[PDB]
């Protein structure tokens, strides 16, 4: 229902992440093999940025504070310490523009 | 709504309760004669868990701290001290999977 233009698709190279924020909501955008995926930026186990850490392997991001891991496509936990999945956010690409609905974060089924 | 799997229905036997949570949102799931009902986990009168510190008799849960009571089907108060109804949450059963939408808590009319 409410998409916000956050960056150019070329701002998130394959295998990298980018933090974007709006209204006090922080979202991490990951580029996995040419497609973009959005999740809450903070690890669910602490106030620690998943994008600012720099550890993405394929579609699994690793929190650099305690090594927890999450699937960026679904937000699901792949390794503890975390026990809670990340919220994921609607993300669309229109031309070279990447848009995110910061008010629609949700947990994957 | 965006439903997420929170437990197996067999994890909440008849007459029992189970707490599930995501971020700061805690939900109590109660089994009343085979059907599951979801409410906020905390008593509205204090930081006290209705699933961990509640006694379920039929469809009425009693807060063990001051003996306030709520109907788990509607969240409405059945006995003081509480004066505010519990928020209730949408819950679905798909085979043996139990799903809730943590962002959709509401007050019964
Ligand atoms: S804060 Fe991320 S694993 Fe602990
Ligand atoms: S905290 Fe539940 S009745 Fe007071």
């Amino acid at each position: 229902m409410k998409f916000t233009r956050v960056c150019d698709r070329r701002d998130v190279p394959e295998g990298e992440a980018l933090k974007v924020e709006s209204g006090g909501t922080s979202v991490a955008i990951f580029n996995v093999d040419g497609e973009l995926f959005a999740t809450q930026d903070r690890c669910t186990h602490g106030d620690w940025s998943l994008s600012d850490g720099g550890y993405l392997e394929g579609d699994v991001v690793e929190c650099s504070l305690h090594m927890g891991k999450f699937c960026v496509r679904t937000g699901k936990v792949k390794s503890p310490p975390p026990c809670e999945a990340l919220k994921i956010f609607p993300i669309r690409i229109e031309d070279n523009d990447v848009l995110v609905d910061f008010e629609a974060g949700y947990l994957a089924p």
